[PDB]
């Protein structure tokens, strides 16, 4: 329903905005200055009430919901190393603070969907602690997947199954009643408490495919309008059959879009050193046909719900893919308001915030105006008004009418989006395959260029380098 088409923003709780009371217990500290360079284990205090506060900036950007990293407490800045799935973290403002955000966003017809991560928890949750403390004696032992005692938890060999073997993460033992039980209540509960929907970290880390089933039911069965979409890198057939998730993180769109507007300037290197891998260039018709494929492989309601983003707090981030080319990174993002599915667009990539891998992609979110690159912003709030007036562009199909070098041209519906990835100008004058049958007089709904086909062929003028176009019957 709403999550077919929808804007997203995604927003890592401790680097948007700070603002408000902290939760109890209350950190007594200093937090590291806002402007300083983002580390691996400093918190620079962002909360939820900022958030809040911050919603007018995202209703004037066109968002419509936003998905926030993980919230409730946890000892890691970026909170993936939860201590307890029912208390948002005390830092971020408590439980009243999630309440007060939802409120807001949703008196102003914003959803808001949380991180669930279900693999593992922290070192410090109960259970982990109560294993740390009694060892064999632990009535709490079955949690997790343990080898022996003791557990050397702070040694590069721990003596329990953990994420990717970090002792930081231990993993949790999903097919325990008593764990199954306090995971599907926890998804339930905050779907209850008024949350929109959850987005699944390495949901292929709990390969029985009884439980993603189950918990689709528990949250669907408390709001059948709840959005669900799963973190998966690379093809997902198994998790989109219709009874477990709803959609997936589209990193495969990622690769192609980036790889075409890339180009030849996309720093391989720095996007190599993330889940991304080294992005392979592709010309016109290769990106389409990755298009068609990933449009196709999955039922059309799945494609139209796919959360298209280009990067996340797991890849570079844009502008810094692209060698700081301003005008590649705006069409890589425009493109995306083009296409079906949720553009789904990294807090900070709006205004052009820069930065390598973790933590450089994490750095707190710049509120000073005159430091924007206010063409990127422009370009987002304008496509994404542009998405938003014209619903064919989430509910259409793709067609593709012409591609050649860095030249693209499809359909969706009634529109002819035109794509010119390159540095050189792109006359509008290929043919329109049957596009527009009426052949009368049409208009690019960006530029407002006007001008009427003949002989089959579109009429328009150059389109300038890097640059988009929209075309409609008038
Ligand atoms: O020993 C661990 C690891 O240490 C080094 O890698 C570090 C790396 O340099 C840092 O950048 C960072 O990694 C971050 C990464 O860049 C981000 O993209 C993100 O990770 C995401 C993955 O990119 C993404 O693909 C997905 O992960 C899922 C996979 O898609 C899925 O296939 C599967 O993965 C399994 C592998 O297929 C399998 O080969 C095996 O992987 C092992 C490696 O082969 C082995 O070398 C080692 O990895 C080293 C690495 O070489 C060092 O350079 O251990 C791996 C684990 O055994 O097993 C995989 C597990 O199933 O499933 C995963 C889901 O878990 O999502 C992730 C998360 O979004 O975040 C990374 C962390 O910030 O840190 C690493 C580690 O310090």
């Amino acid at each position: 329903a709403w999550y077919e088409g929808a804007f997203f923003y995604q927003i890592f709780p401790d680097r948007f905005f700070r603002a408000g009371p902290p939760g109890r217990p209350a950190p007594a500290g200093p937090f590291e200055p806002w402007e300083a360079p983002p580390t691996l284990r400093g918190f620079k205090g962002g909360t939820l009430w900022g958030v809040a506060e911050k919603l007018p900036y995202l209703l004037d950007l066109g968002v419509e919901a936003i998905y926030l990293n993980p919230v409730f407490a946890s000892t890691a800045n970026h909170r993936y190393h939860t201590v307890d799935y029912f208390q948002v973290d005390p830092i971020l403002g408590g439980n009243e603070a999630l309440r007060h955000l939802l409120e807001v966003a949703h008196a102003h017809g914003v959803r808001v969907i949380l991180d669930g991560v279900f693999n593992h928890t922290g070192r410090g949750f109960f259970a982990f602690q109560h294993l740390m403390e009694n060892g064999e004696q632990s009535p709490y032992r079955d949690w997790y997947h343990v080898k022996g005692f003791p557990l050397k938890a702070y040694t590069a060999h721990p003596n329990y199954e953990a994420w990717w073997g970090n002792p930081e993460l231990p993993k949790l033992k999903v097919e325990t009643p008593a764990v199954r039980e306090y995971l599907l209540a926890v998804a339930e509960h905050w779907i209850r408490f008024g949350v929109d929907g959850w987005r699944l970290d390495v949901p292929n880390e709990i390969p029985d495919p009884t439980f993603w089933r189950e918990f689709r039911q528990r949250v669907k069965g408390a709001n059948p309008e709840a959005y669900i979409v799963g973190e998966i890198w690379e093809e997902a057939d198994f998790w989109l059959q219709g009874d477990m998730f709803d959609a997936v993180m589209n990193y495969p769109l990622a690769r192609a879009v980036l790889g075409f507007v890339g180009g030849e300037a996309l720093d391989r290197d720095l996007a190599a050193q993330t889940g991304l891998g080294r992005i392979e260039p592709l010309q016109a018709l290769a990106f389409s046909h990755r298009l068609e494929d990933l449009f196709g492989r999955y039922r059309p309601e799945v494609v139209r719900a796919q959360m298209n983003l280009l990067t996340s707090h797991d890849t570079p981030r844009l502008l810094s893919l692209m060698r700081g080319s301003v005008e590649r990174a705006r069409l890589a993002l425009a493109l995306l308001f083009l296409l079906p599915g949720n553009p789904t667009v990294y807090y900070g990539e709006e205004v052009g915030m820069a930065g390598g891998k973790d933590p450089e992609n994490r750095g707190g979110m710049v509120w000073e105006e005159a430091r924007w690159q206010k063409d990127l912003r422009e370009t987002v709030k304008r496509l994404a008004r542009l998405r938003k007036e014209h619903p064919a562009l989430r509910t259409a199909p793709y067609l593709r009418i012409y591609a050649q070098d860095g030249h693209l041209a499809f359909a969706r519906g009634p529109y002819l989006a035109v794509v010119n990835a390159s540095p050189h100008p792109f006359r509008q004058d290929f043919p329109l395959h049957g596009v527009f049958p009426r052949g009368g007089r049409a208009v690019d709904l960006l530029s407002g260029e006007v001008c009427t086909p003949q002989g089959g062929r579109l009429c328009g003028p150059v389109l300038p380098p890097f640059s988009l176009a929209l075309w409609r019957e008038a």
